[PDB]
C-alpha cells in the first residue's frame, strides 16, 4: 500500500491522464497530473459549453461529502494552452486507493482560448491534479499532494513520472524498471514550481545562457521544452526544422547540435533524437515560447515529450524539496 501506481493514459496532443475518484459515492474523472501548477481542477455540471458537455462531468449535488467553499471565489486561470474559470469547493478524493478528505478544488464552469474554437474542443479535458507548491495555490490552505501525504503518513514524500501503454505516476518510491544509472539531485527554489537553478545552456558550441539568475522548471503539464521569449529567435536560428522521414531521420539529425543544460556539476545533454519530433515528414524541435507566471524572462521548461520521455524524473517533497534525474530504461 505505501508505494502505489497511478497508470497514465496517453491521449492526443500529449498530456497523460489518470483515474481520480471524487465525492461520496465516488465519481470518476480522468485529469492530467501537472507538476507545472498547484490547484486541483475538476470539470463539472456547471460548465455548459459543448467542450464540457462531451466529457464525464462531476456533479457536486450527487456527492454527500461535497461542500461549496464558504468564501464564494471565482477563479480565472490563464494557462498557455487556454483559460479556465469556475468556483471553489471541497470534497473527498481517492487516488490509487488512498483517501484525501476536505480537499479544496476548482469546479470548472468555463473553458476558452486566450484570444472561437479552442484546445478543449479537440481534447477530452476533465481536470488537473496540480503537484506544484503553495505559491500558485489560488484557493484553500494546502496543496493536494501535501494533503495526501498529511493524511497518508506511511507514504514516503515523493512521486515520479515514467513517460512511455506503460506510462505511470509512482508515488512513495521508485522502481529500477523505469531508469538506468544514477539519480542526481537538485534543490528546489522559490515557492511555486519544481524549479532549479540553471547555470549555463549551450546549443552545440554556442553559450546562450546565463548572465542573470536563470531557472529550469520540470513541467509534466507541457509537452514542449521552452526558452524565454527573447531567445525565441535564438533557438529558431540555431535549430532549423528540416525535411525527414521515418527512414532517414537518424541520418538527417547526425548534424544537429547537442543541447547542454548546466546545473553546476550536473550537465544534462539532449541529443537531437531527444529534442526533435517527426510530424508530416518534418523534423522540428520540441521547443516553444510559453508564459511562466512569476518567472517571465528567465525560466526554461523541461516538458514531457522531449525531456521525460528520455529521463526518469523523481520529485522529492520537502517535509527542502529536490528533483532527481536519471536516464530512462
Ligand atoms: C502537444 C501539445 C499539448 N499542449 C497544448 C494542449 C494542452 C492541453 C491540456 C492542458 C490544459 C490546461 C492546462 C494544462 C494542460 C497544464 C498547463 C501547465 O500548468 C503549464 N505550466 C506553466 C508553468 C507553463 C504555467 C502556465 C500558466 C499558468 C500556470 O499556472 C501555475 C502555469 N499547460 C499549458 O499551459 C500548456 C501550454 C502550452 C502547450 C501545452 C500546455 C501543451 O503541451
Amino acid at each position: 500500500e505505501n508505494i502505489f501506481l497511478v497508470p497514465l493514459k496517453h491521449l492526443r496532443d500529449s498530456q497523460f491522464v489518470g483515474e481520480l475518484l471524487v465525492g461520496t459515492p465516488p465519481q470518476t474523472v480522468y485529469p492530467i497530473f501537472d507538476t507545472g501548477s498547484t490547484n486541483v481542477w475538476v470539470v463539472t455540471t456547471a460548465c455548459e459549453e459543448e467542450s464540457c458537455k462531451k466529457v464525464r462531468r462531476y456533479d457536486p449535488n450527487k456527492s454527500k461529502t461535497f461542500r461549496r467553499s464558504f468564501i464564494e471565489k471565482n477563479l480565472h486561470i490563464v494557462f498557455g494552452s487556454g483559460s479556465i474559470s469556475g468556483s471553489v469547493g471541497t470534497d473527498t478524493f481517492m487516488l490509487g486507493k488512498h483517501l484525501v478528505r476536505n480537499q479544496t478544488f476548482g469546479l470548472v464552469e468555463s473553458e476558452s482560448n486566450n484570444n472561437g474554437d479552442n484546445i478543449f474542443d479537440y481534447i477530452s479535458f476533465e481536470g488537473i491534479v496540480g503537484l506544484g507548491f503553495p505559491g500558485m495555490l489560488s484557493a484553500g490552505n494546502i496543496p493536494f499532494f501535501d494533503n495526501l501525504l498529511k493524511q497518508n503518513p506511511n507514504v514516503d514524500p515523493q512521486f515520479s513520472f515514467y513517460i512511455s501503454g506503460k506510462s505511470t505516476l509512482i508515488i512513495g518510491g521508485i522502481s529500477k524498471s523505469f531508469y538506468e544509472g544514477d539519480i542526481y539531485m537538485l534543490p528546489v527554489l522559490k515557492e511555486s514550481y519544481w524549479e532549479v537553478k540553471l547555470d549555463e545552456l549551450y546549443i552545440g558550441k554556442e553559450r546562450i545562457c546565463c548572465d542573470e539568475e536563470s531557472y529550469v522548471i520540470f513541467d509534466t503539464g507541457t509537452s514542449y521544452n521552452t526558452m524565454p521569449s527573447s531567445q525565441m529567435k535564438t533557438f529558431l536560428n540555431l535549430i532549423h526544422s528540416t525535411a525527414c522521414t521515418e527512414q532517414n531521420y537518424k541520418d538527417i539529425l547526425k548534424s544537429y547540435p547537442i543541447i547542454k543544460y548546466v546545473f553546476g556539476e550536473l550537465i544534462i545533454e539532449l541529443h537531437p533524437e531527444e529534442y526533435m519530433i517527426l510530424n508530416d515528414d518534418v523534423c522540428m524541435p520540441a521547443y516553444m515560447q510559453i508564459d511562466v507566471p512569476s518567472e517571465r524572462n528567465h525560466a526554461y521548461l523541461l516538458g514531457s515529450l522531449s525531456f521525460m520521455r528520455n529521463f526518469f524524473t523523481v520529485f522529492v517533497r520537502g517535509t527542502p524539496s529536490m528533483v532527481g534525474v536519471a536516464r530512462a530504461k
